[PDB]
């Protein structure tokens, strides 16, 4: 009934690629800021696929830690997916080069990237691209799951998919796609957030990729933890990363045996600080 409740407003570029951009949309009524992905359909044959498929996926997403999805428009060729905007940014931007970020930051950061994937992995979704870049922040930093166009089922119907796909991002994805022919989803998703929580915790990746050919991963596999990133990461959270940068994936600790995690349970971290006087 309201007049103009529909009309948004594009007033900022939040990030740009070649999958097109994402602009900051402001309702032109209540001034209600959501994210805009603007695709442009003709700019690849197979995008009005790949745009439907990462649409489909989207509609099943609700968690408090995965960026919601409000719905979408499409105009002739350019589809507007409208989505929860995260006002803190990328977590990318927290992670202080050579240095990282206080622990307990890591560590609470950490819980909520476990939650969402947890959520995600219960309804058969894998994300397949998990880096600093896709997980954002709101303003209470709060960290959301982001970009759903690589993502896939992997269980439909109590069966699981095994996959064979090469994608991700080569720091950040798992042995096993480089050697093996197909491999099961879940453990991928479980290693790329183990180079999250190094990068979070020492501020650099430890190879370009993990293959033997790769000097910093062969010393890894050799247990050489007095070199970098390994010797600035403290003894308790090293020791968990230990057991999720496990070459072998069958081998490989999963979600539930993380959140049993010594480190993952010691209590580090306040409560956002509250306002307060004394008398
Ligand atoms: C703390 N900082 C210095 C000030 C804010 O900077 C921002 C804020 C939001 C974004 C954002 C980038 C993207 C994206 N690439 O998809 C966003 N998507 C979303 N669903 O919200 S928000 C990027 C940068």
């Amino acid at each position: 009934a309201v007049p103009f409740v529909e009309d948004w407003d594009l007033v900022q570029t939040l990030g740009e690629g070649a999958y097109g951009e994402v602009q900051l949309a402001v309702n032109r009524v209540t001034e209600e800021a959501v994210a805009v992905k603007i695709v442009d359909m003709k700019r690849a044959v197979d995008c009005p696929e790949n745009i439907k498929k990462e649409i489909c996926i989207n509609k099943m997403l609700n968690h408090e830690n995965v960026v919601k999805f409000y719905g979408h428009r499409r105009e002739g060729n350019i589809q507007y997916l409208f989505l929860e905007y995260c006002s803190g940014g990328e977590l990318f931007d927290r992670i202080e080069p050579d240095i990282g970020m206080p622990e307990p930051d890591a560590q609470r950061f950490f819980h909520q990237l476990m939650a969402g994937v947890v959520y995600l992995h219960g309804i058969g979704i894998t994300h397949r691209d998990i880096k600093p870049e896709n997980l954002l922040l709101d303003e209470r930093d709060n960290l959301k799951i982001s970009d759903f166009g690589l993502a896939t089922v992997f269980r439909y119907n109590n069966r699981e998919r095994l996959l064979n796909k090469m994608c991700g991002t080569l720091p950040y994805v798992a042995p096993e796609l480089l050697k093996r022919r197909e491999f099961h989803a879940e453990p991928v998703d479980v290693w790329s957030c183990g180079i999250v929580l190094t990068a979070m915790l020492a501020g650099e990746l430890p190879w370009d990729q993990p293959s033997d050919s790769c000097q910093e991963y062969s010393d890894w596999k050799e247990k050489k933890t007095y070199l970098n990133p390994w010797k600035k990461i403290d003894s308790a959270p090293l020791a968990l990363l230990h057991k999720i940068l496990v070459e072998n994936p069958s081998a490989r600790i999963t979600i539930p045996d993380i959140k049993k995690d010594r480190w993952y349970n010691k209590p580090l971290k306040k409560g956002a600080k509250r306002p307060r006087v004394t008398s």
